[PDB]
C-alpha cells in the first residue's frame, strides 16, 4: 500500500513511574486514513483502546522516536483488519495491547 497522513495529535516527551522514556499522547489520531481504504471515521481508536493520556510507543522497552515513527508504522499498514503489536503504558504501568486498524468501508 501507499499511505502518510499528517499529525494531527499531541506528542509530550517525559518519564513514567517506572522510567523508560516513553512518548504518550495527549489526542486521538486512530480517526482517519487513506489509500487502500481511506475510510477515515473512527475504528482503530476505540477499537485499540487508543485514547488521550495513553502511552504509545509501538516499540518493545516502553519508548519510541517521535510521530513520524508512530505515523510510518501505522501509515505502512492499512489492511482491512491488520494485527500489529504495539506496546502500551499507563503511566509506568506495562501492558500489551493489539491494535486492529480496519480500512475500507
Amino acid at each position: 500500500p501507499l499511505t502518510r497522513p499528517y499529525l494531527g495529535f499531541r506528542v509530550a516527551v517525559g518519564r513514567d513511574s517506572s522510567g523508560c522514556t516513553t512518548l504518550s499522547i495527549q489526542e486521538v489520531t486512530q480517526t482517519y486514513t487513506g489509500s487502500n481504504g481511506g475510510a477515515d471515521l473512527m475504528g482503530p481508536a476505540f477499537a485499540a483502546g487508543l485514547r488521550v493520556g495513553d502511552q504509545l510507543v509501538r516499540f518493545a522497552g516502553y519508548t519510541v522516536t517521535e510521530l513520524a515513527a508512530f505515523n510510518t508504522v501505522v501509515a505502512r499498514h492499512v489492511r482491512p483488519s491488520a494485527s500489529i503489536p504495539v506496546v502500551f503504558s499507563r503511566d509506568g504501568v506495562v501492558m500489551s495491547a493489539t491494535i486492529v486498524v480496519g480500512e475500507l468501508e
